[PDB]
């Protein structure tokens, strides 16, 4: 019963290759959208780099397995850089994989704008790799409170079974981000909150499965796999991911083990 998370600092196309064929069930996937100045003596846009490691999480995934690609639809055009949609564009022309939903993340507070629509949404492309996706409805639906839940037992038109369970989440979550002052902060610019990942964690893959994460930043990944029963890989290219992660596992103050270098992937792959 207990989960194994391997983490270390490496640039994604090299944690991918050490990675066999269909051994991972879900990949959380929040990547950077601009390439930088070296990439330039290979590609000529965004997409040209990402390619080669959207090929490669599609390798690894099971068949039953799932990618979560976190990002926006605001590109302005600038070379080298690109948003989700250069993504997906790409995916419909390259992928087999099946486009599940794209899911909106909208949050309550932001900054304001005087000449167009304060933003206040980003979104979450969930690829599945085929169409035997493994998919936990049930463990994400959302209670109805005790008064709600009673209003529709009355009503014979409503299904009991349905009422119990709650309510699908929709594509279209309300979720807050994290402020100066949470205490999941770790430092990292554009941490992402637990709540959310959480909530594809429960869904997109099913206990004592493996979830990657190539882009880990913060580490937010390995606590909530870690809390979930999961079994987690996660890796970055900044040196600084080792203190993050070592500081997302202070927050666990259960029964996983924590190893640390590439050359140890597969404790965390065996299931
Ligand atoms: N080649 C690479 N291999 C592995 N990790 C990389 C990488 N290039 C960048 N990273 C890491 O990927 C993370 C991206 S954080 C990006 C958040 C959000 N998508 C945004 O655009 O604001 C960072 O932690 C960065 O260190
Ligand atoms: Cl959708
Ligand atoms: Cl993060």
């Amino acid at each position: 019963g207990t989960t194994r998370h391997v983490y270390d600092v490496c640039d994604c196309l090299d944690t991918l290759a050490k990675l066999p064929d269909d051994s991972v069930q879900l990949i959380i996937c929040d990547p950077p959208y601009n390439i930088m100045l070296a990439d330039w003596d290979d590609h000529m846009d965004y997409i040209g780099w990402a390619k080669r490691w959207l090929a490669e999480a599609e390798r690894v995934l099971s068949p039953t397995g799932s990618i979560a690609i976190f990002g926006g639809l605001q590109y302005q055009g600038e070379a080298g850089s690109g948003d989700l949609i250069s993504i997906i564009s790409h995916m419909r022309q390259n992928s087999k994989m099946l486009l599940a939903n794209l899911i909106i993340w909208n949050y309550p507070n932001g900054m304001s704008a005087q000449r167009f629509f304060a933003n206040r949404h980003e979104e979450i492309a969930w690829f599945a790799k085929t169409k035997k996706y493994f998919f936990d409805l049930d463990a994400v639906r959302e209670p109805y409170d005790e008064e709600t839940k009673a209003a529709y037992m009355k009503d014979k038109r409503l299904n009991p079974e349905s009422v119990e369970k709650g309510r699908n989440p929709t594509n279209v979550w309300r979720m807050s981000r994290l402020n100066g002052n949470s205490l999941e902060r770790v430092g990292h610019p554009t941490q992402k909150p637990a709540a959310v990942i959480e909530r594809l964690v429960r869904a997109l893959s099913h206990p004592g499965s493996t979830v990657l994460d190539f882009f880990a930043g913060s580490g937010v990944t390995a606590r909530v796999a870690i809390q979930e029963g999961r079994n987690s890989i996660c890796t970055d290219a900044a040196p600084v991911f080792k203190e993050y992660y070592q500081k997302q596992l202070t927050f666990l103050q259960r029964s996983y083990e924590i190893v640390e270098g590439a050359a140890n992937f597969g404790a965390a792959l065996q299931r």
